[PDB]
């Protein structure tokens, strides 16, 4: 049981130790392509790169590199593309990936500016009348509408492949109150947001994997994916006890390094999954409670 283990680690005050053990056991694969001199300016962080085996390849001959990893959870049967928050020069690559991978949703877990620094380019239009055109990948992006809430915003964009003139609806889920190297204000705020993403259909298997990103694409992004996969696993079996959170996280780290970044985010993951299990195990009323508790209005 994850809940018993939680209170065992909490009483013995050893989350740091548990987290470091995961760091010590985590997979280590080469990131040769990411470290090529020509891709120096395609990486936001020198120490955060995609493994070659799970990296997302852009469908072009020039340079097919982008700092993004395909987290393919086999047993859970859901995939996510964990990526860099995009740079001024890679916004075109970012949407190229979204188009080629057939994603329907983009989950942004950071703010463009955090602690005085620009953690991410402005890679989507903030105003309907001001559409963006990414000349390097031949794509146009238009803000169609947006539903602003207390701590997250949901944007409808239209992505058009200018080459074929085909268009697609991309849903943008922006969490604006998740501090970097930090955790949500409560498991309710988080679960409420996670459920807005789920309800949108964006995570459905009929779509390409959902794109998830904070700034480095591993701290907050990892925390979000871990909670989701863990809920989906126990959901498939309707058995909360058959889910090993640390084991699931290690598994995720086979596809991208550094997933979840502090011991507190790991602790929060447990907390969110434990709270979310109530819904999965058939108490539907908690959903309305998380919404109340989150104060999205
Ligand atoms: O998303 C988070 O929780 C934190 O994300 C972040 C950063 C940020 O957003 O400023 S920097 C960062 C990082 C950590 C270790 C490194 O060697 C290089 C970069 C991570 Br990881």
């Amino acid at each position: 049981e994850m809940e018993k283990e939680f209170e065992q680690i909490d009483k013995s005050g050893s989350w740091a130790a548990i987290y470091q053990d995961i760091r010590h056991e985590a997979s280590d694969f080469p990131c040769r392509v990411a470290k090529l001199p020509k891709n120096k300016n395609r990486n936001r962080y020198r120490d955060v790169s995609p493994f070659d085996h799970s990296r997302i390849k852009l469908h072009q001959e020039d340079n097919d590199y982008i700092n993004a990893s395909l987290i393919k959870m086999e047993e859970a049967q859901r995939s996510y593309i964990l990526t860099q928050g995009p740079l001024p020069n890679t916004c075109g690559h970012f949407w190229e990936m979204v188009w080629e991978q057939k994603s329907r949703g983009v989950v942004m877990l950071n703010r463009v500016m955090e602690k005085g620094s620009l953690k991410c380019a402005q890679y989507w239009p903030q105003k309907e009348e001001k559409e963006m055109i990414f000349e390097d990948t031949n794509l146009k992006l238009t803000l169609i509408s947006e539903d602003i809430k207390s701590y997250y915003t949901v944007r409808q964009l239209e992505l058009e492949n200018l080459t074929t003139q085909e268009t697609r609806e991309i849903l943008h889920f922006h969490y604006t109150t998740w501090p970097d190297f930090g955790v949500p204000e409560s498991p309710a705020s988080f679960l409420n947001f996670l459920f807005k993403v789920r309800e949108s259909g964006s995570l459905s298997p009929e779509h390409g994997p959902v794109v998830v990103h904070c700034s480095a694409g591993i701290g907050r992004s990892g925390t979000f994916c871990l909670a989701d996969t863990c809920l989906l696993l126990m959901d498939k079996r309707k058995d909360p006890s058959s889910v090993d959170i640390k084991k699931v996280l290690l598994e995720m780290r086979k596809f991208r390094m550094g997933l979840i970044q502090t011991a507190d985010q790991l602790r929060f993951s447990y907390l969110a999954v434990i709270e979310g299990a109530k819904f999965i195990m058939g108490d539907s009323s908690v959903q309305d409670q998380w919404k109340e508790l989150s104060h999205e209005d």
